[PDB]
């Protein structure tokens, strides 16, 4: 007998799926992945819930101070997101001490300005030996009272958002006819993508496939590996429709492509660490993909997308084998050698992008000046906003030998804590 506890509301929208709210206990009945069968103890009604939207009882998940499985780089990005403040707090679970926990507490510092500092949790618990605490809510529950030796005395829980609702059970394939395309909202030599509602209950984006030299069963089980890569900086991939012309369904990134939200009014005010972000979280998907052995071969702002949250995932990604050269490595050109270290060249050059707010790569040359002058050693200028550290990790992607140009791996960690030295990752205290 399974009892599990809602973490948020949630409203019914397909046949057999429950409503629930904030609070509600169910018995569980079945565990069949992102949709789970339960009783709600609330309405004693029978059918299926998203398996993220609630918790086993009494656990940890259950407090609102609580936050499973985030990173000390994604607890700084929630806590110094929109709604939070002084004092704004989480616990988690520790990222280099496995086991264990951590404390992230938003704080503000006059030469900086808004912060998030760590401290580690000592498992009883205790963060100095002269404060010891039965539990973490007890923990918790003095820091709130005074800093004593913290940063920052406890104030309200970092915000937290619904999660998003898991795609309808069993649906991968799809008619035609649940769709409605609603706008255009780009088109090009191999299809278009519409914003589209799917069963009049969920907005999505459709990317719409021209009839080609793909062979129709050849790409879908190419669609169906891609579904396989699944990560939180790769655009989820949500259903299909197998029928010519085929359609790909994917989650909708409210705020178009990385280029045209940072030539837009609300993209020229995104301050420089903000840019570093957008590209860290972009090689954080990049690593993924590295790790994997795979290849994007088609890196650049115009096949990222942007979140409401500004949070930015890469698309794309498998469309290459299933079917620009300002962006392209040498090795790629002039032979036909695709690597993950044509991807880092890439990379370079989106970073470039990002930084000159969507500006075209070589500004006035063209494709064969380019070429030739990349034979000669050319390298794009440092712009007048760009770090002279920011601009030599460019230049280490900008490498000729393949061989010497950075991981994605490491790429992402210089970036995440580009502002951060090592040794002050964490907080330490008497
Ligand atoms: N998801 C979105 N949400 C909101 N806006 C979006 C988009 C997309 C979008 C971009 C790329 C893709 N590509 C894609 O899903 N490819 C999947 C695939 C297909 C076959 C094989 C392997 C992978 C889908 C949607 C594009 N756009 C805008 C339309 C023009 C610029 C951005
Ligand atoms: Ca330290
Ligand atoms: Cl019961």
């Amino acid at each position: 007998r399974i009892i599990v506890v809602a973490l948020y509301d949630y409203e019914a929208i397909h046949h057999e799926d429950l409503s629930f709210q904030k609070g509600d206990q169910m018995v569980v009945l079945e565990e069949s992945g992102e949709w789970w069968k339960a009783r709600s103890l609330a309405t004693r009604k029978e059918g299926y819930i998203p398996s993220n939207y609630v918790a086993r009882v009494d656990s940890l998940e259950t407090e609102e101070w609580f936050f499973k499985g985030i990173s000390r780089k994604d607890a700084e990005r929630q806590l110094l997101a929109p709604g939070n403040m002084l004092g704004s707090f989480m616990i988690r679970d520790s990222e280099t001490t496995k086991g264990s926990y951590s404390l992230s507490v938003r704080d503000y510092d006059p030469r900086q300005g808004d912060t998030v500092k760590h401290y580690k949790i000592r498992t009883g618990f205790y963060i100095s030996p002269r404060s010891t605490f039965s539990t973490l809510q007890e923990l918790v529950d003095h820091y709130k009272k005074g800093n004593d030796g913290l940063c920052q005395k406890l104030s309200v829980p970092c915000m937290s958002s619904k999660p998003q609702k898991p795609w309808e059970k069993d649906a991968w394939e799809i008619p035609r006819e649940s769709l409605k395309l609603e706008k255009k909202l780009g088109a090009g030599q191999f299809g278009e993508v519409w914003m589209a509602t799917y069963n009049k209950h969920t907005k999505v984006a459709v990317k719409t496939m021209k009839p080609g030299s793909m062979s129709v069963e050849a790409f879908l089980a190419e669609a169906n590996v891609m579904k396989t890569l699944q990560h939180d900086k790769l655009v989820k991939l949500h259903a299909v429709v197998t029928k010519e012309p085929i359609y790909i369904i994917t989650e909708f990134m409210a705020k178009g492509s990385l280029l045209d939200f940072l030539k837009s009014d609300e993209g020229s005010k995104q301050p420089l660490p903000k840019l570093i972000d957008f590209s860290a979280q972009i090689a954080e998907g990049m690593a993924f993909i590295e790790q994997r052995n795979y290849i994007h071969r088609d890196l650049r702002a115009a096949n990222i997308l942007v979140s409401a949250s500004l949070v930015c995932k890469i698309a794309d990604f498998g469309l290459a084998r299933v079917i620009p050269i300002k962006w392209t490595a040498p090795e790629a050109i002039n032979f036909g050698s695709f690597t993950i270290k044509s991807d880092v060249w890439s990379f370079g050059i989106l970073l470039m992008e990002i930084v000159t707010y969507g500006r075209i790569p070589y500004p006035g040359m063209s494709n064969p000046e380019v070429i030739r002058a990349l034979e000669r050693g050319y390298r794009m200028p440092r712009p007048e906003n760009c770090p002279e550290e920011l601009y030599n990790i460019m230049m280490r992607c900008w490498k000729n030998r393949p061989e010497e140009r950075p991981t994605f791996e490491y790429i992402q960690s210089v970036l995440d804590d580009f502002y951060t030295a090592t040794e002050s990752q964490y907080e330490e205290i008497p």
